[PDB]
């Protein structure tokens, strides 16, 4: 069924492409692809509500949250729809992404496309970093490179 | 108000930034913004069907067609839902668009969030070419810049 795509880049090294697949309506959504130029480790990985470029990854706004709640990770009922938690980039700065979520859609109320996908500087703490940063970013920090969602075949 | 936004970029100096506002879901949408590093003239410009940057504005494929008839110029009945005709640059290389269109939409099963708009190498004859390249591409060649477009704030 839909299928996604997102080409990610910044200001940095950081860049990638980025695959989403939902074969039923709202379906699980499958989301996989290759970013590099990470520092190894985790990094908060989210889906931002504006599709908007024209500042770089700043322009795109806070984790899409139509349902405002508090932000968390992915496994939690209490996150934002954007909080797909963290990505592992290698001791080569690699990361090959795979996640499943079933929150995220590629169609309705909590569709992505036309929103913007960004990789940060920093893990994401999924809400447990007892802060108020936490439960609004994750104290992701920075980021790194983002790239708008858009329909693919 | 429904609002868009949309970067245009490529291989070459052409650049831009293109607004979309639609007040009403059943209403017509508004698009401006300015392109820059065009050469003077006409510039064909459509919203093809795929926001699939991962080969540039190659891998955006042809113009966005829901209801499969062949190209036209954006006021013909004939046309494309992504054939918006040409933009015009100045002999400053500079293109400032306005342009108000009554087919294309930002919601709705065929809305053009998530899809690629893109600016071309030479005019659009509006499907009045006279050969079958002019009633699919209307002869506008090769695609200069690119971007998906995107839910603004
Ligand atoms: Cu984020
Ligand atoms: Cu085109
Ligand atoms: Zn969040
Ligand atoms: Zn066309």
């Amino acid at each position: 069924a839909t299928k996604a795509v997102c080409v990610l880049k910044g200001d940095g090294p950081v860049q990638g492409i980025i695959n989403f697949e939902q074969k039923e309506s709202n379906g699980p959504v499958k989301v996989w692809g290759s970013i590099k130029g990470l520092t190894e480790g985790l990094h908060g990985f989210h889906v931002h509500e504006f599709g908007d470029n024209t500042a770089g990854c700043t322009s795109a706004g806070p984790h899409f949250n139509p349902l405002s709640r508090k932000h968390g990770g992915p496994k939690d009922e209490e996150r934002h729809v954007g909080d797909l938690g963290n990505v592992t980039a290698d001791k080569d700065g690699v990361a090959d992404v795979s996640i499943e979520d079933s929150v995220i859609s590629l169609s309705g109320d909590h569709c992505i496309i036309g929103r913007t996908l960004v990789v940060h500087e920093k893990a994401d703490d999924l809400g447990k970093g007892g802060n108020e940063e936490s439960t609004k970013t994750g104290n992701a920090g920075s980021r790194l490179a983002c790239g708008v969602i858009g329909i693919a075949q």
